[PDB]
DNA sequence: ATATGACGCT
DNA sequence: AGCGTCAT
């Protein structure tokens, strides 16, 4: 079995937060520009970067002041600030706009604020028998790249040349040629992407392949404003120089042990190993997953979920701003709870459901662990004061100070999350 | 002094 | 459950 039964696509917005600000502020269009959070510490932290500005080496996580050094024409748009914290509402709403449109073509799984996976298998079947064996016209694929093509014996001319070899080798006879199915999926994604641009003004990229992992890999091969098809046949060469860390779920500790333990560098080298070999190295689940994946085979299904299982608000208090007093802790819990009550009310009305669990998370000054304590209490009413007061209770026994007016050690992070939803 | 949401392990 | 891992 070759892991070619499904057509899966990943759609990801190009420099999402920038496009949202550029739609709103025409003066930012087609300029080096970036979106910044806060302002006081070193101009604010950069969180999204137009492609014009990336050409100067401006990146996410860079301070705005350091970014202006790399690029002094850089324009900045500031994230909105409510009750003393970053407020991402504009971008969540833009995301819903984009998800609604995508939903009209197939069932989607929201994977982040700006991307969704799409299972196109069923829509591919439909469009196939409508064609009645009609060949696929390169007219229908004006922004599609075929990975690994052209091959054998100017940016856009190279694209068409690869696209011509793909079609000129296609087998439109067999209505289950996996390569034909990917080509038809790619035709739908062009329609989906034109509709998103038409109805929002947002441009996006997309990957089309047989599973989530290849779709996501393909999406980033030709950003921005292009889509890439990765066929099962292109996987051996693609993977032969693909660093292991580029693959989703291997960008961290597991991927680094794969490199260290096996002494390899690229995804294609995993094929030498037996599945049993890989299970003893990395456990039974990772070994099986890896054995299949280095052959381009992956089974994670596209889950029909476009809303979330959790709604959270958090704020970091780094350095001098760490929370030292009880009354400081209570004020910020109030602020978090107020924004949280706002989003929960919106979610109970628009999507018809109610949370039953409140999770409270904190980080103390000196703990490397991104969260230090994580406790849960009942959630019965969408009332900020009640939520904020209950969060304090759950954490108040963690102020290790005999002075009760004081909070020690200082808190570096407050996090309030609502979960365990039920239909309402 | 790089705000969020999913899922795995035990 | 609470923690860890990984993602954008
Ligand atoms: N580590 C992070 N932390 C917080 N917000 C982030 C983030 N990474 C991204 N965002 C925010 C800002 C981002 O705009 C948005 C989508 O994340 P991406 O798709 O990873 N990056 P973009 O869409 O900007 O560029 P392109 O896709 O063309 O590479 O979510
Ligand atoms: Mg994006
Ligand atoms: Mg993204």
């Amino acid at each position: 079995a070759t892991g070619q039964d499904r057509v899966v696509a990943l759609v990801d917005m190009d420099c999402f937060f920038v496009q949202v600000e550029q739609r709103q502020n025409p003066h930012l269009r087609n300029k080096p520009c970036a979106v910044v959070q806060y302002k006081s510490w070193k101009g604010g932290g950069i969180i999204a970067v137009s492609y014009e500005a990336r050409a100067f080496g401006v990146t996410r996580s860079m301070w705005a002041d350091d970014a202006k050094k790399l690029c002094p024409d850089l324009l900045l748009a500031q994230v909105r600030e409510s009750r003393g914290k970053a407020n991402l509402t504009k971008y969540r709403e833009a995301s819903v706009e984009v998800m609604e449109i995508m939903s009209r073509f197939a069932v989607i799984e929201r994977a982040s604020i700006d991307e969704a996976y799409v299972d196109l298998t069923s829509a591919v079947q439909e469009r196939l028998q409508k064609l009645q064996g009609q060949p696929i016209s390169a007219d229908l694929l004006p922004s599609t790249y075929i990975e690994g093509l052209p091959q054998g014996p100017q940016k856009e001319g190279m694209r068409k040349q690869g696209l011509f070899q793909w079609l000129d080798s296609l087998q439109i006879d067999n209505l289950t040629s996996p390569d034909l199915q990917l080509t038809v999926g790619a035709v739908i994604v062009e329609e989906m992407r034109a509709a998103i641009e038409r109805e929002t003004g947002f441009q996006c990229s997309a990957g089309i392949s047989h599973n989530k992992v290849l779709a996501k890999l393909a999406c980033g091969l030709n950003k921005p404003n292009r889509q890439t098809l990765v066929s099962h046949g292109s996987v051996p060469q693609l993977f032969s120089q693909m660093p292991i860390r580029k693959i989703r779920s291997l960008g961290g500790k597991l991927g680094a042990s794969v490199i260290e333990i096996l002494g390899i560098e690229y995804m294609g080298e995993l094929t030498q190993f037996t599945e049993s070999q890989l299970q003893s190295h990395f456990g039974e689940k990772n070994g099986s997953w890896l054995y299949a994946m280095c052959r381009g085979i992956e089974h994670d299904p596209v889950k029909p979920r476009q809303l979330p299982k959790t709604i959270g608000c958090s704020k970091n208090f780094p350095g001098k701003t760490a929370l030292a007093t009880r009354e400081q802790v209570q004020w910020w819990l109030l602020q978090l709870a107020q924004e949280l009550e706002e989003r929960l009310t919106k979610d109970r009305n628009d999507n018809d459901r109610v949370a039953t669990q409140l999770v409270v998370s904190i980080r103390v000054q000196g703990d490397k662990r991104l969260s230090s304590l994580r406790r849960c209490c009942a959630l019965t009413r969408y009332d900020a004061h009640k939520m904020s007061h209950d969060a304090f209770t759950v954490i108040k026994n963690c102020n290790t100070s005999g002075i009760q007016t004081e909070w020690s050690p200082p808190l570096t992070m407050l996090f309030l999350c609502a979960t365990k939803f039920s239909a309402s």
